[PDB]
């Protein structure tokens, strides 16, 4: 099953979650109920852009203890507070488990302020944990030095061809968990056809997608494979029954230059 990762604030998070994806608002409830039945307990609603009413309905009708669920969401575009408050209403929840704000600005003149706001959100109990996205080592050092609060999570683009090692190393050194955004390259390159990928799939009797997912997992990363078809939901979840060897992992790691 899905292992629970330790967050720096005392909370634990299921390593693999369901990313609500490609679902019109009316079918959202049904989709989440399906993920719940499959076995997912970690839900990420980012991709639905605030169309969370259906998510709330599913949770409410699920029968699952609040404490057994992990609700994640992110602010896309002074407004995290307004944003989260609205989401809470839609979700019919007192708080979410994890809240993340957007990539720092090219102007880099507000990410600190943004972090201060997140800290207040947390203090206000709107979210149990606070994290960031696309924060580089310098961004991270800056917010920590400025606020004294270390993010629980840092969401960054991550896949074999692009690993952002500086970030992951730093994170590991400071107890920050990494969430792999676009874990499978987003179909931008031939990931499934890569020798290191096919080789692992073949050896373990898994699919290439599965092998890659496993790679992230063994590396200690948090992932939200964006599933649509039940078949995929299933496969995406069934990646805890095998282990890539150290050699298998290194071959994949070598995919980046
Ligand atoms: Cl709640
Ligand atoms: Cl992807
Ligand atoms: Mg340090
Ligand atoms: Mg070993």
């Amino acid at each position: 099953t899905v292992p629970s990762i330790v967050l720096n604030d005392g909370n634990s998070i299921p390593q693999l979650g369901y990313g609500v994806f490609k679902v019109p608002p009316a079918d959202t409830q049904r989709a989440v109920e399906e993920a719940l039945e499959v076995g997912y307990r970690h839900i990420d609603t980012a991709a639905i852009y605030g169309n969370e009413e259906g998510v709330g309905a599913a949770i409410a009708a699920s029968g699952i203890a609040r404490d057994d669920l992990f609700i994640t969401t992110k602010l896309w575009n002074d407004e995290p507070a307004a944003a989260i408050a609205e989401s809470l209403a839609k979700l019919a929840l007192d708080q979410v488990d994890l809240y993340l704000v957007h990539w720092p600005t090219p102007a880099a003149d507000n990410y600190v302020h943004a972090w201060e706001k997140m800290i207040e959100l947390r203090a206000a109990g709107l979210t149990r944990s606070i994290g960031v996205s696309n924060h580089l080592v310098p961004h991270l050092e800056r917010i920590v030095a400025a606020t004294g609060v270390v993010p629980a999570v840092n969401q960054i683009e991550l896949h074999p061809a692009y690993q952002q090692r500086e970030i992951t190393d730093w994170a590991a050194a400071h107890d920050v968990k990494i969430e792999s955004w676009g874990p499978l390259g987003q179909g931008k390159y031939d990931l499934f056809g890569a020798e290191p990928v096919t080789a692992a799939a073949a050896a373990h009797g898994k699919t290439p997608a599965q092998a890659v997912l496993r790679w992230h997992l063994q590396k200690g990363f948090v992932v939200f494979p964006k599933s649509v078809r039940r078949e995929r939901l299933e496969e995406n979840l069934d990646v805890f029954d095998f282990d890539l060897t150290d050699t298998e992992i290194a071959a994949i790691d070598a995919m980046d230059p």
